[PDB]
């Protein structure tokens, strides 16, 4: 009668949709990662407390916009925020941070407004000479190379896709143009070339130095703009270096290149974002769900994290409550099979952060009781590789058995977070505790769809089996404590080890 | 490398996924209805004909507002529009006209309120307590919301009755009828339309707890259902709306009767040319779920760019009906199902997916035989050709049908009129880009089916 | 309540096994097609005529024995006692006739000069093969002659020979010239003109050897319906045998019979170049391990099932029903086996050509076929055929699919084809529906050849065509009917499906 | 490449067909159990022993037969052959006692008399004609014959090969034949109004438990009712005793059910069976009997002629290489030998042939689907043990273990990781001698008996018994040194349960 069983034991995944019923309760545990990006809207301690307590598990900084100093203040709010509530390590939850770079954007000068009519003139020149003085007849852009990888018939996008432009003529030291879908036009807008093969640098001489301060200022993860390819990943590898070797780097699919060179780029990559935000500009916004779909069908086959990001909640921006089309959208990008789903505007300047991180924590929990595990599981199965690692085998068979009796946590004890991430492959229904010492572990295992990551603070004991006894016993008052179970229930406990647990 | 046949022969529904295929380009045809909601923005002639290209298959009416002469004068425009195709029957594209009842609604008006009673005011965007809560700027006469209160007004109240009434009068297709409870409220409307309206399709819309509840007895007693996700999204916790969404579209699919998803589809595109990323997977997710057609309302009723709406949800629509996993989807109809007529139709239908016809090319006189083709899914476009009008204008409820509304006259020799009718569909088709001579499409004749070459 | 529909409707196969139900009776008609190999037991035109009314469908020859005039005799009581029913063209069953090759055997001479004569060999005793001539009928417990004259160059000490059905055993302990000194290891009754396997050795006998070219030119004289090609080692083994039935014979179907272990290899070049194969268990089991021929035999049929060309399946299916009326329970459960695996065809060797027992031999194939094609887990093979096929342009293709799924959904008592050459009925039968499919020609040779493919079953139309095509049409359908009606498959309002060659139309029995 | 590994990877059952190769050789280990019947050919303590070197797990007596004095000398001489072995604690076999009833059989007097297609014989009851039956009178041992007899009933002599049609009864020869002393008789589609336990059952079963028997077979269950009884004979000193009901009437199809529900498992015994109903329905039964079986996961054994012509051949034929590959395939727990083990001149070949078809069987089995099937029709539970059974299984296929190590004191523990049929072996080390000889009625199940005392210290313990079967493995080629196997620690003395399952390497 909750968490969605009876849809749970449909033999088909029509019947399965049939049982599909909103009087079910689902469980208390939301298995998906929550990403908030943080701006002036959420930027403050205070708020930041608030959006932990909503549910905020990641802290996303865009680097396409702000100083160096002013990023370094945020991240230090926001671990003020969270240490917080460190006084009680049993509801402590660790928070992640991650730094998503500018890469090779392209943005228009400073203009105020003016409007673009639809069938009117306008020419785009790189003299610098008109880098703030752009107006409804000329607009200057920092793509410096912009003429030599356009052709004359080709459109070019500006301001999220919203305002579009024909190439008309190809000047000595410019382009001419004319607009098709007009609007009113802002200052250093996002500007995007469909069927262009731009030559930027895949990391910037600017990226190279987020970098290195994402580095300095221990970030948990990067996700790095506009990735193209394996050697792009490897650039963004090789500048976070030895030192950032274990900072998780998540590559930004958002043009039509890096979809067609998904797989080296994958094989490459901690992880994926699909970032649906440039993407639905540089392919048709019609085409979108099928790059989401087929991504996050490869990245669940791969066990590497997927994340959902961009629009996901936009209305929520001016508004207490989402669109139909947002409910449904977040419902299905769990139901997809994303690790994590993301807030982009909705959480940094928009005037309900609190409400659109809850609003996810919400429909994310009823999506993943919805989840046709019966089938999930089966072909998550028969498409593993039948392997000797025996840490693979462990996880499979503690997942089987979590599904058998039903269990209220599969309990795990990861340094690296590794052996979590194994579970959480296979997509278990019941919450995944990862018990660790190592902060930066607990906050990178927010990535994997399932995991609620704990860290130990308590010192390594002597005798090894009190060592884990003590670590186990602390994800049980933490499952308690969240109410994820209670006394007398069943969990899974991983320790190669696995042990069927009634719970104190 | 077309309409994701690679994907659809995955062997399993995570490998599908695995190779859905930007690169791999739609079939021509689309096989998901149209609903457009009529107002101040597409109710002339002149925008109406552009609707209809743009690819509007039903006329809503939203009897919540506007009189009969507004409506009927709306009815009228958009027949003008219709029938502005006529000349060419090989190029005419049928259009339904829809009415959308007013039904047991509450204005900023309800009686016996302080009997019954959290209230929502506009869209649940206000909330109020027996203090505002939430808030921002309150309008005119805006709709409210109860929930879990027991509001008592009737199903169908005095001005339902003459707007029903009023519905035959104007020969309208269909009726959407609003906050449809219980099997009893279903029976009621049934009975206003009485015998005159005895051939008026009705959907019935669940926005409420309780229809949801007892969706199966209101399921039985209608002819469709709208998944009416505005009122719904207010009346229960809007994260728990995808959950009743994909349950009446699975119990609809598995009935065999037609399935609206409604309301915000494309909300941002009232104001602006594009929509956003939530609003291209909703549509598409909603196919996806077995959708048998998809609406529009502010988008097209009164926002700036109708057109713009319909060929979106038109493109989306296209792409999303080829990335449904066929293979699962037929076996498991075909597991679930429980009459030679539906012999012969399943039996075009799997011969469709073995030969990947162009098309099934149905005959039929009330549709019913279509609808019954349409019941399995063919990735196919199901051309029905009916000398039928109103047929034709029905027929568009259900996933996948194209209607052609035939006019030659019936031939003396039964095979004649069957080849007769047969190669106008073929002509349609070629026309429309559906195929092309050499290709090979399957025809029900009305109990036969052949497998032919188009000419 | 019948035909294992209860069974047919569960959701996994271990409940489909689980409700299999010995109180639900099977449907009159039987798919399977029984081939009888003929012989002393079933010679004459009664017993020919018994055997056709116990369910016979194709008469084997088997030319490893016998004279050209032997088997014209045969052919000619085939047809006689075939002919005897063809006045009642609605009862009529069309009967096949078979040629089986020698093919490369080894043959051992005569024991005491008679061919019914038999010797004993004891364990650990010793036994001298030769090649002298002079002992070709003067075999015994010493001296056994054969025909292999390159023996000795194929064979070593502490090679293995395997003498009739591999029963007895000897191994090699002395070579010469003219001769091999053997130790039986196997010992029981070695009789005339036995078969002898050299499963370790290269055996260099042609695939189709100069009088193997004479039975086949006979074959093609005497009009047969199928050849089956011993011992197809390799596709271009097939298109020797292709070749020599040459222009005339071109519509001769070739079935190629897997008997050692490079047909099995090869296998998918062999069916490639085949109308089809026989699983010849008996040679096989005897080339390789026992145990393994379970193994091959499924493979075998899965593929054939695949690309949807009949196979058979043959050897020691009811053999001890040459001497006893009743099979044991191994054999009743290898025939049904056969049949859940998917073969075409059942065969029948000694059990009819020689044995005590035939007409019940055959009867119980019949009976054993019917409650094993009830037994069928038709969702799933239907689903697997499916998915397996190739999306193609050929609108028969659609026609066959459409009209087996519609059978499954309104249970027809039929699919009524009309064909000229078989190819559009053996369309349909690849895809295995449970109803049976009745085949309408006026093509005598297609009548016979429809046997081949499971749930055939033929009716040879005699009446002149009509001038009206319509009129045609209606004429062979009623004919079907008539058929029908006559033997149980269906009744007067039954729904049945009709292909008449492309239509399908779902009409009731009139 | 081996154990069919490919075909064991094909997505359709078709494919699985089409991709099993000759050419791909299974593993050393054999899951399923073979039952021999022990007679004349197989009696000797010398022809034992290597019966048990081919492959015999369990020894059947067939107590239609015999007295009690030549079954106690079968049953020292099993005892004798099978202690013969254990020195090497590593290498010893355990082997199991079964016994097999009477039961409500028909037989007729003592007389060869061939009788003629066509031809009146007399059914007498008549005791003075006992031991004078011939060609034209035949006394039969069942004196209410009369009560359920009809006109125009059939009468089944010697497997059923003689048929009959009928104080006393006149009947008329329906099918003819030699005619020997003392043969079974049927009534098919009659009531048979015998004991389910005879007086002499009752003395059989007592000397069965008297002489330690580790499990009964019996004879011709109706109904649950029937088992019930059984197992009051067998009594509190024979409450250990593994019941296996015989199912070899329409009845006990009919009321299978509730029989399977009341045992501790079943036979098909099909030459009964095949006599009692039409022989062509025989496969039906059987492949519901064993699927019911594998469903509510308790033994099966396949029965009777599965290699018959070996009574008289060195080799089989293929018929029965067929039939006894195709009962594992169908899921059958053992498979059984009677003549050719009893009194065939080829006992030992008999028994390898059956060791060869089953491993090669066992390899063709699609695993993927089998697996997939057995959960989704498993009742879920809170049973710790069970969600530990079902994740080793789960385990042993994601990681093609070497085998499955289960630690158990009545065998239960092991039992529930056979029934979801993992592929890999299932060493079940034990202390208990009687389950060791029990645990052979489950497919896979490879029973070790543990020789050494309990350690003080239970970790010493179970390290101690884990590494016994290590050795076991090793020495029998099951896995070798570096490999990965899944040991199931099971009870704790004073604790419980554990409730544990490593992933370890092989030392």
């Amino acid at each position: 009668q909750t968490q969605q069983l009876h849809a749970a034991m449909a033999d088909t995944f029509l019947e399965h949709m049939c049982r599909l019923d909103i009087d079910s309760p689902p469980i208390t545990a939301r298995n998906t990662g929550i990403i908030c990006t943080i701006g002036p809207a959420s930027r403050s301690v205070e708020t930041l407390k608030e959006m932990i307590k909503s549910g905020m598990n990641v802290a996303r900084l865009n680097f396409s916009h702000g100083t160096h100093e002013y990023h370094a203040e945020t991240i230090k709010n926001v671990r003020t925020a969270t240490e917080s509530f460190a006084s009680d390590p049993i509801l402590y939850r660790p928070v992640a941070v991650a730094l998503d770079t500018k890469g090779p954007e392209i943005r228009t000068g400073l203009i105020a407004e003016v409007e673009l009519k639809k069938g009117a003139t306008l020419k785009i020149t790189l003299d610098n000479a008109y880098m703030e003085k752009c107006d409804e007849n000329i607009l200057w852009l920092d793509y410096k190379n912009i003429c030599k990888v356009v052709e004359v018939g080709s459109k070019i996008y500006v301001d999220d896709g919203l305002i579009s432009l024909q190439v008309k003529q190809k000047g000595a030291d410019f382009l001419v143009t004319e607009v098709e879908n007009g609007g009113s036009l802002g200052s250093k807008k996002g500007v995007n070339l469909p069927g262009a093969a731009v030559d930027l640098p895949a990391v910037s001489e600017k990226d190279i130095q987020d970098l290195k301060f994402g580095v300095e200022q221990d970030v948990d993860m990067v996700f790095a703009s506009f990735i193209r390819k394996a050697s792009d990943v490897h650039e963004v590898r090789k500048v976070l270096g030895e030192k950032g070797k274990n900072i998780k780097i998540i590559s930004k699919i958002e043009n039509h290149e890096g979809v067609r060179r998904f797989d080296e780029i994958l094989e490459a990559s901690d992880g994926i974002m699909v970032a649906r935000g440039d993407l639905g500009i540089e392919i048709p916004a019609e085409k979108v769900f099928l790059a989401q779909k087929m991504m996050i069908g490869r990245c669940n086959r791969a066990g590497k994290p997927v994340i959902c990001a961009t629009q996901m909640l936009e209305s929520m921006i001016k508004k207490p409550r989402p669109t139909r089309a947002e409910g449904s959208d977040v419902a299905n990008a769990v139901l997809d099979g994303a690790d994590c789903i993301m807030l982009s505007g909705e959480t940094a300047k928009g005037d309900y952060p609190l409400e659109a991180v809850r609003m996810q924590h919400l429909i994310a929990r009823e999506a993943e009781a919805a989840i046709y595990h019966l089938q999930l599981f089966e072909e998550l199965r028969r498409l593993a590789p039948i392997t000797s690692d025996p840490t693979e085998a462990t996880a499979v068979g503690a997942v089987e058995a979590s599904f058998k009796c039903c269990s209220g946590a599969i309990i795990v004890l990861t340094k690296s977070g590794r052996y979590a991430h194994q579970v959480a492959r296979y997509r278990p229904r019941a919450p995944i505790i990862a018990v660790t010492r190592n902060p930066q572990t607990a906050r990178q295992a927010h990535l994997y769809r399932g995991i609620f990551p704990v860290l130990c603070k308590d010192p390594v004991q002597e005798a090894w089996a009190e060592d884990v006894d003590l670590r186990v016993n602390f994800a049980m008052n933490v499952g308690k404590a969240r109410g994820f179970f209670k006394k007398g229930d069943v969990v899974i406990v991983l320790t190669n080890t696995m042990r069927v647990v009634p719970v104190p």
